[PDB]
């Protein structure tokens, strides 16, 4: 059927990857076969869960960008990877917006903001 | 009392990066008092800008959360940021955790996902 991806920087750092692998946990626990990838230098990346999804029947994906925001080389590059992943898999993927974008962030640092006063 | 509260990006001269931290800033910035935005480099106001305006009004203790989902580098250029702004300005600075590092960071990615799986598969 369909399957989401939530998509982060990847890293050589494994305290880097470990913190991603947090952020992604209570999607990847919820959300029937969502995964995390990596656009570099971790496993897996984005070919590798395509490739797996698509193997088991999947054509369409929806690719969630773990990203704070976008500059001006994120905005051409992802886009791009986007169509070369679509053209050499022969599937489709719609790139939302960087969770950045979404209002329910900003409203989250505040809760975070909110526990660190109790803290200080 | 009172308690000034520093949200630490990235700078840079992309307006729409700007733009987008500025926003998520925002909701804190305007439902709580004494909180501000400050980027680390190449846009302002920077970290001195925001401690020189809360010090000329009085303020004396910060706590500086860093909006991003995971440290660095960053690791060892905040600290030193922070113990020569303590001694230019005679203040106390605590360094919190990287948002990312909080639980509700998770919950509010997981949030998101299920707005763009229903937008997706409806």
């Amino acid at each position: 059927p369909h399957q989401i991806i939530l998509l982060a920087h990847g890293s050589s750092d494994a305290r880097w990857c470990e913190t991603f692998e947090k952020l992604a946990e209570p999607t990847v626990e919820s959300i029937e076969n969502a995964a995390i990838a990596y656009m570099e230098l971790a496993e897996p990346s984005l070919d590798t869960i395509v490739n797996r999804a698509k193997g088991q029947g999947v054509e369409q994906f929806t690719v969630v960008p773990l990203f704070l925001a976008a500059g001006r080389h994120l905005r051409k590059d992802v886009p791009a990877m986007i169509e070369r992943l679509e053209a050499e898999h022969g599937v489709t993927i719609r790139l939302a917006e960087p969770i950045g974008k979404n209002p329910r962030l900003g409203l989250a640092i505040r809760d975070v903001v909110k526990e660190e006063l109790e803290r200080s």
